[PDB]
């Protein structure tokens, strides 16, 4: 799950996680549109992490949100400064830090591509859907 205020790129522009509904198009890891097949209610009180990438993108996500790295899938709580790079399909960004922060409301989406990936944050960082 990602914070409601997380900007997500779409084929036409930018939406927030809070504004995502079933049937909306996000972008998959290949930069092409992918359809939202499910989207949770707002979830409150989840432990959250602030994940900062080498491109300047900062995403707040719950502790168990999953990220594709070159060494494996890692949750936000397991991400390591420097040691971890986001990799798809080609290196995308490096993890600079992941730190526990105050809880904010979050939501999960599921998307219709088999990799279960979509782009998130102003830098369009690949991340795993539920
Ligand atoms: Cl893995």
């Amino acid at each position: 799950a990602l914070a409601l205020y997380t900007p997500l790129p779409t084929p036409t522009g930018w939406t927030t996680m809070g504004d995502v509904a079933v049937g909306d198009e996000l972008l998959g890891a290949d930069g092409k549109p992918t359809r939202v097949v499910a989207a949770t209610d707002v979830m409150l009180g989840r432990p959250c992490y602030e994940v900062e990438f080498s491109d300047g993108t900062v995403i707040v996500a719950d502790a168990a949100h999953q990220w594709p790295t070159s060494g494996g899938i890692r949750t936000s709580a397991q991400l390591r400064s420097g040691a971890d790079r986001i990799v798809v399909a080609v290196p995308v960004v490096q993890i600079e830090s992941a730190r526990r922060v105050a809880s904010v409301p979050v939501r999960c989406v599921e998307v219709d591509n088999p990799a279960h990936l979509y782009l998130a944050g102003r830098g369009m960082v690949p991340t795993h859907a539920a």
